[PDB]
């Protein structure tokens, strides 16, 4: 059983700078913050900061 909340990465996607984290198809993302509408700010291998949740799937689905 999950901890409480979990994220997979579905899509690639790299850190366009500051404030942004790469992405993996099959990486393991955690989502904590929620941006405008399509970037979330949360955690995979390591990394912190903000991603693309189009590229990214809750565990729930």
């Amino acid at each position: 059983m999950v901890p409480g909340r979990k994220f997979i990465a579905v899509k690639a996607h790299s850190p366009q700078g500051e404030g942004e984290i790469p992405l993996h198809r099959g990486e393991a993302v955690k989502v904590l913050s929620i941006g405008e509408g399509g970037f979330w700010e949360g955690t995979v291998k390591g990394r912190t900061g903000w991603f693309p949740a189009d590229c990214v799937e809750e565990v729930q689905m």
